[PDB]
């Protein structure tokens, strides 16, 4: 199926993201530490959505979205950005550069399931 | 600019499209004759948007719609279908297939325009 990139500098939270996928049914998840290892991944291609944590080192998650954007070959990758807290500032920061969408964490599986299937209404599945 | 994949089996049809995209400010503008050409082409990336023509001898446009769509790289491409009158059950055909948004001939600068947008907000936050 789709091939996630699950980005976050915390080994837990790549797990739990990881696995909330996998018990949503999309076993194609690889995952990125940050921004750059993000991005170096991402250059290769075949990659289908990016899920990616705010606060990371080397290149946070609002960074690897206004980059992703701002590159032709991943300007149409779905971006859920996965925040911490509430309706911060970040929301519109994140919806400034074009999020495809955010998660307040901790999310369950099914929020993690009612995003995504918004943000495929709106493109297509 | 974002660069588009004009899609028809007619030259003169690419044509238009091409020049009206370009007389919309969009001039990175990119042709395939037809369904596998056209995927044919996206294989090698860069492509951020696809509008295509419904009839095309090979592969039409709703093939084309679901191979890009079934891809789980390609997924989230944006697919505007180009129409014709006198074709109702084909705009809920394109619809289910996951098409962005579509177009009837004879389209216009400001028509293109105003669905470019619709579909280019209906794709982030």
């Amino acid at each position: 199926e789709l091939k996630f990139l699950v980005v976050d500098d915390f080994s837990t939270g790549r797990r739990i993201v990881r696995n909330l996928l996998k018990e949503l049914g999309f076993n194609n998840v690889e995952e990125a530490e940050d921004g750059v290892d993000a991005l170096n991944k991402l250059q290769a291609g075949g990659y289908g959505f990016v899920i990616s944590d705010w606060n990371m080192p080397n290149m946070d998650g609002l960074e690897l979205l206004k980059t992703i954007r701002a590159d032709g070959a991943m300007s149409a990758l779905p971006v859920l950005m996965v925040t911490a807290e509430a309706k911060k500032e970040n929301i519109i920061a994140a919806a400034q550069a074009g999020a495809s969408g955010y998660v307040v964490k901790p999310f369950t599986a099914a929020t993690l399931e009612e995003k995504l299937n918004k943000i495929f209404e709106k493109l297509g599945m």
